[PDB]
């Protein structure tokens, strides 16, 4: 248990804590300006000149002093209440407020021994901010206290809420940019309080950083009427409190006393909600939120060159951009840095005075030290059930190609038993698609958690105010909740209709970059569990839905996060349920990855046994010798290669026909896509030798690909024999139609695959047979048109091993 | 002018209109069930059997009767008021309500002469819905009345609002799924009423289709308290009205009279807002919205196999999935279809009776016929100013490589004069980035439109309650507003930080699919203006921001919409401002495209004259003979090829150094990327012959690529000499650093490019020179670390032609 969760003070905030908060605010403002502007002389020791200013002024002042003010008050709260706390910096461009916090709390020096607590250290701390060889401009992963960089705005609230799931002792003040609040993802993020339980989950306090402005405009929320703003937050299930400061001549000490008093009232109400929820965990409370209205750039010069800067968008980036070049700007910077009275804040040795920090939390309650902000320190391996009990054994008993299994249902049963063994640290998320994607065996042991109104057992099924499945019709919510749940040291999976994975392409980009930085250069930030995404309801079988639901191209996006041997991204094609099982076990054991797990949910043949799935998954690509008919590679007329359940079924039916014509070929299944790359691009890929062994030194290869052929083509560009590959993939053809017609219009159906194989072997010789295959596809299509269902020769075909 | 906009009735709705609306509702429900279930016998003529039911039951009943009810009432409104109206079907899976509407209004038969108004036609109309060879399951582009398919949920409101921009006579009832409202994009879409002006823009009426449920869950909005729901919409600046029907035994005629009366009150209030706005166009009104609360699946059987179906998520897709297979389900379907009393709705010849449609609007006010729902019928070419006056003439006067121009500023001046010549049909959108992306010369002739509070001329600049620039910190809003503005026949452009384009990857996917279907098979849907996206503030120069802002991979997503010779997607690299000018003119003249226009906004050399830009843009790739030093292709030791402003600057400096060593090469610039593909994949690409002429038959090619090398590699896989290309691209390396260091860590800097060229020519011979180049890059980096700015030999280099 960290600290004493949810305890009220029952006394006023002390005047000593007020004094310490004002010193914190002044010292973090001063060091924030130092980080932005100063390359040397951090204490402005005589002579202090333009030669001490950075030649390249980069960074963001505007948000920063509002952040620094909140952080003083959140630190004071943590210390007084002994409250387990992780904050979110929505405006992650306020990085210097986040580095200043960690430097004040002591964690910065603990993690970075060279950045010492004295003038030499402070010199280095100032120069290194957004500087070549130094540190980022944003609240990056290498800052102690960060689980959220906030470079790409919008995910503040899904991360805050994901962090408090099954974390009942954790408090998350979530600081949200008022420009950020104009984004889609943030606007829906407010509604998460219908999806958390105040007894089993912790508490988010949204704090709207209402500084009036974004980069070059006012914000929507700052300029509507106060009554609309209050009705808005109340209508989303919050109790709104509003603080306004810095627009008049109120002295700063009074501002701190009024805020501290307000913040105690807010926390008291959180504590009341927490206490009440031990008895009534079904009534959804109105959680507090804070509207925090202060001038953008608060405490910077009011006008600069006749332009309003404090209380404007002009404060957004770097004020006084000429501080190095004109004595006029330099003098303004000098008076601005002096207004914080650094001589009262630093000892002569340049260490921050003890009376600046006596109010601060200590040990693991410090924002930089809390283990929830470094969740791999808390994470434990899942207790996984034995995989064997889930095996589709039909393949062993009856033959390769057996049955009509819906593959994710084996993952559902596996996930069911993972939740049972790990009842509060493995969650499933779905955008209203968990049942549609066939993971609903999980409801045998838990419920979809819903903390909003109930009506009737006739309609409410498998749903309770607490549980380990979460659904909201929002890929942004599913992906954001899950990320923070992993970042605080837990585990899970989500599923999405494949075409709609793209809604969160840019969230995958950011989480992969978080992973890239971490595995490269932040060894103190320990391994988190992986993002596991079941990509299902795929392009080939969108029977009720059509063309808008046909886009497997998240493969292509993921290929753009496969560099430097980071090994943070995996694309798995689950061939059948036994392969799905093997892949998922690997994924649930992995750390520091995004794993995209492709699997079809339609009824489909099972191809391999579980033991075969385990061996093949490890190699990444494998020959299926029981399906090959060639003696050896020199006898092979064409390589039949596939990746994806549906390309594989069609390749396999093609292989059966090609066998019956006396054609000689081998069958290669591809499961771990990126292992097709060269060792030069991926040091864990198949070696040239193993690649040649699978794909031959120079026979034609027909490659039936689940997604866009472009991917395989770019991946194999330097592989031996790549010029012989013919990649067939999805090509933006399709609609609401029969399963055969969907493969047909992409040349993916088994007849077109047989034709293509013939064309690669000898086009002249097989001219007629090709025409005949092409005409059979026309006839099978006419038949679908006339009769309403696919021709029985297509639908009734089982692989001859069965 | 269409109809008589914004006129009140000043009498009750007639009883004859009530009777016609109830008949419409019954006939569209009946034909919706027919489309889903029936392959023959649409009027259930004896014998009506299971043999008349589809073998594959696909589609969505649940939303459909609520849509059909609203559509009856919106048609009645249009007719009574003569009101120019386009609706949005948020739940676009309610396609049969949208096809039924067009069939009732007569447009379906007008566009599809074979689907006739009689029993034979109705037979065909039923079978063809989501059927092989037939029509989609959703409100697809081939349905008259659709500007919005609604397969991928979330964009209902940005499309509604974009449609009414500069469209002051247009009314848009926007029907929004209550599951849809859980998405990010929809949640922010509500706020658009702060960005439209009630005098110069038309009016959206959001109608929340609060049917209680999504696929397998209740919805957030349906289960919060009524007081929270009302405060929510009021707090977003609406006046909420709520209708509740179908939960009790109220007869349907009473339901229609109560709704019609409510809808007249709502419209009267819209008319009052429109009239008031002719005098006071600065006060933002509280626009009505409608909470429409009715049971999901309304009028279907209440229980099926003991399961509550009407008023449940179970009504979502296909009830009675066994209607063909068991007589039990068939009997239920038969009684359900009979409950609408089709014998009162159809004449014996199976034509819909005249008294079903006498209340309907006629001619161009019909929902299917309105030209705003087919905007290419209204669209006119832009009056473009002459390009020459924008030319950066520095290249002609001083030499290739001249100057420090910020390229988008020439596009800003061009856009400025486009707005001036086309003052109400060309808009610019930006996510708070129009000024940052250097398009702010447009503010010389118009303002950012902001219909929300003002504070002071000290802070509010270039902003007014009306204007042709729109900003909101939401890529979803920018992309949605623009799409509908083009779909209703107008023009514009938006700009985004390149890494954040990915937020709307999936919107680009849908709009490209809309375009694919249209250019392939909907000739009646005329060409719209193109989506023009300035992709700027790119990966190489994110000086204030760092790694989270470095992701040029929208290139890769776009490559997945380049099939079948559709020609709906273009990726342009603007080399400099003269190239930018040429590309933009092409884009502003194009139709039916998405054009991604890459351009840097940092100061940069101008390479080509405007006349050269025009020729080179047309070919797609071009030799720069003034920069090549080889005689001819056989004398070439390496091809220096680049795409992007920064790769080009670095290639060019490399070329200067390689020249001074006596190396022989040619320089090829690439502007139109997809013209690198083979003619087999793209019938407008460079032919093999022209490709070979540029890239040689067999010399090494060094290709410096703006984005991920993967793209070029997959694109050129079947081109002559592709095995000789070495593609250098972005490789997930970078942070907040100097411009040289950013190119350095991706091996993109000029020294690494010179090294790479040497390595391709003769690695052994140039071993030493390579090492020396590699060490110079280390020294230039140390210098940045030590001094705060890049080494003057890097920054001060100008191409020797200057
Ligand atoms: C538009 C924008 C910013 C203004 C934020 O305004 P705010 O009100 O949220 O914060 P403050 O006023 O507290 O500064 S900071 C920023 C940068 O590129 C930095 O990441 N960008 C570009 C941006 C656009 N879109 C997205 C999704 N994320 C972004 N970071
Ligand atoms: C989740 C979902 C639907 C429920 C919609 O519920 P609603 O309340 O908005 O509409 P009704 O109750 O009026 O039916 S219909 C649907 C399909 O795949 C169809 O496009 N999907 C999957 C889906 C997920 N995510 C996105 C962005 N779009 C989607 N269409
Ligand atoms: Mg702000
Ligand atoms: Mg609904
Ligand atoms: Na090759």
């Amino acid at each position: 248990v960290i600290g004493t969760p949810w305890q009220k003070l029952d006394r006023p905030v002390s005047e000593e804590a007020i004094e310490g908060m004002d010193k914190y605010w002044r010292v973090t403002n001063y060091m924030s300006i130092g980080q932005i502007y100063l390359r040397s002389n951090p204490l402005m020791k005589e002579p202090f000149t333009r030669d001490d200013v950075k030649h390249r002024l980069v960074g963001h002042w505007g948000t920063t002093p509002g952040l620094n003010f909140l952080l003083a008050h959140i630190n004071r709260l943590i210390a007084d209440h002994q409250q387990n706390t992780v904050f979110i910096m929505g405006p992650g461009h306020g990085g210097p407020a986040g580095t200043s916090q960690s430097y004040v709390d002591g964690t910065y020096t603990e993690y970075y021994p060279n950045i010492t607590k004295d003038e030499a250290g402070l010199q280095k701390f100032f120069r290194q901010f957004s500087y070549p060889g130094g540190i980022p401009s944003h609240f990056a992963p290498e800052t102690p206290g960060s689980i959220h960089e906030g470079g790409e705005l919008g995910y503040a609230l899904s991360h805050a809420y994901g962090a408090v799931m099954n974390n009942p002792s954790l408090f998350v003040p979530c600081i949200i940019g008022d420009g950020e609040a104009e984004t889609g993802p943030l606007a829906t993020g407010w509604q998460s309080n219908k999806l958390v339980n105040p007894r089993t989950d912790g508490i988010v306090l949204p704090i709207l950083h209402l500084n009036g402005y974004k980069i070059a405009n006012p914000t929507i929320l700052a300029r509507i009427s106060d009554e609309e703003l209050h009705d808005f937050f109340r209508g989303m299930g919050y109790h709104p409190y509003e603080f306004v400061a810095g627009f008049d001549n109120e002295d700063h000490m009074s501002i701190h006393r009024r805020f501290a008093e307000l913040f105690e009232t807010i926390f008291d109400e959180i504590c009341d909600i927490k206490a009440a929820a031990q008895t009534d965990d079904m009534t959804r409370p109105f959680y507090p939120m804070l509207i925090f209205r202060t001038p953008k750039g608060w405490t910077c010069p009011k006008f600069i060159d006749g332009k309003k800067t404090e209380g404007s968008w002009r404060a957004h980036q770097v004020p006084l951009a000429s501080a190095r070049d004109t004595e006029e700007h330099f003098e303004v910077l000098k008076g601005w840095m002096e207004s914080y009275k650094p001589e009262e804040l630093f000892n002569a040795d340049g260490s921050i005075k003890d009376d600046v920090t006596a109010f601060m939390p200590k040990g693991e309650l410090r924002i930089g030290a809390n283990p929830n902000a470094n969740g791999g320190v808390i994470r434990e391996d899942l207790k996984l059930p034995e995989l064997d009990q889930y095996e589709v054994t039909g393949v062993k008993e009856y033959g390769h190609g057996w049955g009509q299994v819906e593959a994710p249902r084996a993952l559902g049963a596996y996930c069911r038993d993972i939740i049972k063994n790990n009842p509060d640290s493995f969650r499933i998320f779905g955008p209203d698609e968990t049942a549609s994607n066939r993971l609903n065996a999980t409801y045998e042991v838990t419920d979809k958690q819903w903390d909003n109104g109930y009506l009737s057992g006739l309609v409410d099924e498998h749903m309770a105010v607490t549980g380990q499945v979460t659904e909201q019709l929002s890929e942004h919510q599913c992906e954001g909740f899950l990320e923070a749940y992993l970042l605080t040291g837990r585990h899970g999976i989500w599923s999405s209709y494949e075409s709609f994975v793209h809604v969160i392409d840019s969230m995958l980009n950011q989480h992969a970059k978080w992973l890239e930085a971490t595995v490269r250069e932040i060894p103190w930030r320990k391994p988190i569990s992986s993002v596991n995404l079941l990509v299902s309801s795929h392009v080939w079988r969108q029977d009720h839905n059509g063309f808008s639901h046909q886009d497997p191209g998240v493969t292509s996006l993921l290929i753009n996060k496969t560099f430097n041997n980071d090994h943070v991204t995996n694309i798995y094609f689950a061939t059948d349920a036994n392969m799905l099982l093997a892949i998922s076990e690997k994924c649930f054991k992995s750390t520091n990855k995004i794993n995209a797990i492709f699997a079809g949910k339609q009824p489909a043949p099972t191809w391999v046994t579980l033991d075969e799935a385990r061996a093949e998954l490890e190699a990444g690509a494998a020959e299926w010798k029981w399906a090959s008919n060639a003696e050896n590679n020199d006898e092979v007329q064409v390589v039949l290669a596939s990746a994806g359940d549906v390309p594989t079924q069609e390749l396999m039916a093609a292989s059966d026909a090609l066998n019956k014509m006396g054609i000689k070929f081998k069958v290669v299944n591809v499961v771990d896509l990126l292992k097709l790359q060269s060792r030069e691009n991926n040091d864990e890929a198949l070696t040239d030798e193993e690649f040649t062994e699978l794909f031959t030194a120079d026979k034609p290869v027909l490659f039936a690909y689940h997604s866009y052929a472009q991917d395989v083509r770019g991946l194999i560009y330097d592989r031996p024999n790549h010029d012989n590959f013919h990649v067939v993939g999805y090509k933006e053809q399709g609609s609401t139609t029969t399963p055969f017609d969907m493969v047909r219009v992409n040349d993916m159906d088994r007849y077109a695959l047989q034709a293509a194989a013939l064309k690669l072997i000898d086009a002249d010789k097989y001219a007629d047979k090709i025409d005949e295959l092409n005409a059979f596809r026309k006839k099978a299509f006419q038949f679908a048109v006339d009769n309403g269902y696919d021709i029985p020769e297509f639908t009734d075909w089982v692989y001859p091993d069965v």
